[PDB]
């Protein structure tokens, strides 16, 4: 089992959704941050961020069969070519539980 | 160590919380979370998204002598038995720090 | 590669940016989350959780090379020495892409 992690930009979240739906993976929990990359106002001495770049977290549970589509099928809708599209990490899982039923693992996803 | 995730109803954050407390476990890290699982508008071309489900991420290091204990804490806690109570994962921690002694792994905990 | 996780006070943010860029890294996720570690109301039968800590969450991937120095730089510059300072926590990273380009692994961080 993996964790697949995207940061993506906002408006490119209902095209990931949509990709995602197509592969048969519908379940996905979505995260709201802030992103620095590639403004800031001096106040008492230091420098304060002031301003932010917004991204979407898109965490996803797969089966070690699924993880590699479900990468490209997100690398492929988050993608504008222009700066700021964001990154994917997979990370591995342990062990999977589905709260309601008990089951575990791929069976749980 | 341990990472366990846990993505939850909203509303058994407290009973969750007291789960954990009465194992002893007190420090966790909770994040507000978009659920997409098992109401859109279409608007210039593609379908967006307009209503989501609020779900709770709870985020909690643990010794491996304790994960499995936490883990049943939690789906015990967390159930319902009704669509939507969420899902547990666990991921492996290389190395812990507490920031304010420089204690590392299991004594950072 | 390494995803460094640490959950920070808010008005540490800048000085941990800035540590990091002084590193080379600029490349950064930021969460807002809520902790709970060392106020509450009764109502209809159980207690509600009514005040909360606001912490910083910050994710950065980093290569096997620089995450020894990642997590140093975090510390030295998140430490007050009083409560409530948080705690560094590192995760495998299995594969990375950036999704502008579709470079993996280190040439995607
Ligand atoms: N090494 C990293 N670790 C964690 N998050 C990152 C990393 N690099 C980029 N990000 C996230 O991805 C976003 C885009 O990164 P940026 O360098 O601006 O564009 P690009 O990925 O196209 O080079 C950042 O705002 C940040 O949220
Ligand atoms: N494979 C998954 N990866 C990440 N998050 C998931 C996954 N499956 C479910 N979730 C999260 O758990 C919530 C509940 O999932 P859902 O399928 O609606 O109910 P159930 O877990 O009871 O089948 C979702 O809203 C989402 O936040
Ligand atoms: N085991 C843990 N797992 C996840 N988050 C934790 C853990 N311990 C602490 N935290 C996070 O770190 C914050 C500080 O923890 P606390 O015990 O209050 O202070 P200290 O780290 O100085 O002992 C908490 O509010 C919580 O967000």
């Amino acid at each position: 089992m993996k964790l697949v992690m995207a940061i993506i930009k906002p408006f490119k979240l209902d095209e990931v959704r949509e990709a995602l739906t197509s592969l048969g993976i519908q379940g996905l929990t979505v995260s709201e941050v802030k992103g620095f990359g590639r403004q800031t106002e001096i106040y008492r001495g230091a420098e304060y961020s002031v301003s932010f770049l917004p991204k979407v977290k898109v965490e996803v549970a797969v089966s070690d069969d699924q993880y590699e589509q479900v990468v490209e099928a997100i690398q492929k809708a988050a993608n504008t070519g222009r700066i700021g599209d964001g990154k994917i990490f997979v990370l591995d899982i342990a062990q999977a539980v589905r709260i309601r039923t008990g089951e575990t693992n791929t069976e749980a996803l």
